[PDB]
């Protein structure tokens, strides 16, 4: 009798897509919505415009028990419209399925919309190169049935399991690279299975919105006039892109900071192996979770312009503000960049990430550079 919409993501790229869906549907002010986005905070003056709007924390890649308190407020027949991170889909839906068990008479799942975490899904798929993919799919379907019927998780192939939701629900997949599913010949049985249930992430969606909706969207993603003006400068531009480590430990985080600064110097100094030229204006776009690694760059480099780390690179493409050249450590941002704009991509210290980028033609056949092979300058 009533639809409720849920938006869930611990990372960056699925949340960016989901905030576009919310913008497209923003005229309806009373439609029930539940936001679980770890990296995005919806501004207060947008929140006040809406009724039946809710928020939930994620812990260990799943909504917390606070979800159940929200759902208890809707005592009629309810249908759930769910948006999810692909790599983390099994854990993110876990508490939703548990609630459904308790209220079988009134709670149903209407549909799923799923979006890539990023490079993770592709590096993971590359590791499956030698397997019988057709057989893997049939087994994953069986094991998904057990999850839906019992509530217990056990998959022989956690990677392939991410792609079999259509056997239970109406679904739509949104991929960072549809080309990968064409070019990886071993994956043909998966492409065939998915049929009409997938599309590429649509980076032209912003252009189709009204002026009012475009402003609404830029507010959601943290884009502001000051950043816009810094990129409208009349000079050739280079953006240095940063990385992070999910290692908590001090020793590794400090090493990443040191090697990343040395890498910057190889682009910007005359004696550097990757010298771009004296005529470029230099920018820094740190990783959203770089933390102290980002601070090390700003503290120890000179003549560099910061772009706030929380702003997703892809927003620059949407707004038509891409620079001449882009360089740094391998990132998901490089998957949707025009090839003319790539300077050098460096890998961290046969490598599956290297293989993925080679298949897609993002890098060529020449020997790749790992950052521990670079001379310590100065
Ligand atoms: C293989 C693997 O594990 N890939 C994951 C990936 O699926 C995803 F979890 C993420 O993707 P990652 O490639 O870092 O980049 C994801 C998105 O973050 C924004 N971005 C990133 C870097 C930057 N300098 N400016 C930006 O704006 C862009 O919107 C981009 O599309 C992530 O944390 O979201 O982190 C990586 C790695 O764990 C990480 O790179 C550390 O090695």
């Amino acid at each position: 009798m009533k639809t409720i919409t849920l938006y869930l993501d611990p990372a960056s790229l699925p949340a960016l897509n989901q905030l576009m869906d919310f913008t497209q549907n923003n005229e309806d002010k009373t439609h029930p919505r539940i936001f679980g986005l770890s990296r995005f905070k919806i501004p207060d003056n947008i929140i006040t415009q809406y009724q039946n709007i809710h928020f939930v924390e994620l812990k260990d890649n799943r909504p917390t028990e606070a979800l159940f308190t929200i759902l208890d407020q809707y005592p009629g027949n309810i249908e759930l419209n769910i948006h999810l991170n692909i790599a983390h889909s099994v854990q993110l839906i876990r508490p939703i399925l548990a609630y459904r068990f308790k209220h079988l008479d009134r709670v149903s799942i209407q549909q799923l919309n799923l979006y890539d975490d990023g490079s993770m899904e592709y590096v993971d798929l590359e590791k499956e190169e030698n397997k019988d993919i057709s057989a893997e799919i049939k087994q994953a379907e069986k094991q998904l049935s057990h999850y839906l019927l019992t509530g217990k998780i056990k998959f022989d192939n956690p990677t392939i399991a991410r792609y079999v939701w259509q056997s239970a629900f109406p679904v739509k997949y949104h991929f960072l690279s549809t080309d990968y599913f064409e070019k990886a010949e071993f994956l043909q049985p998966l492409k065939e299975y998915l049929a009409e249930n997938y599309q590429k992430m649509d980076w032209t969606a912003y252009q189709q919105l009204t002026p009012e909706q475009q402003a609404f969207y830029l507010t959601l993603v943290g884009f502001n006039d000051e950043v816009k003006q810094s990129l409208e400068v009349q000079q050739a531009k280079f953006i240095f892109t940063g990385t992070t480590t999910w290692e908590g430990n001090t020793d590794v985080r400090e090493y990443y900071a040191q090697q990343q600064l040395n890498l910057l110097n190889h682009f910007t100094q005359a004696e550097g192996d990757l010298f771009i030229g004296d005529h470029y204006k230099i920018y820094f776009k740190g990783h959203p979770r770089g933390g102290e690694i980002n601070d090390y760059i700003l503290n120890n480099a000179k003549n560099i312009t910061n772009i706030p780390a929380n702003i997703s690179f892809e927003v620059l493409m949407m707004t038509g503000l891409l620079p001449d050249k882009v360089g740094g450590v391998a990132s998901s941002l490089y998957f949707s960049l025009p090839k003319e704009k790539i300077s050098h991509i460096i890998f961290t210290s046969n490598n599956p990430y290297v293989k993925v980028m080679r298949r897609l033609g993002i890098i060529d056949e020449s020997q790749v550079i790992f950052w521990d092979s670079l001379k310590q300058l100065g």
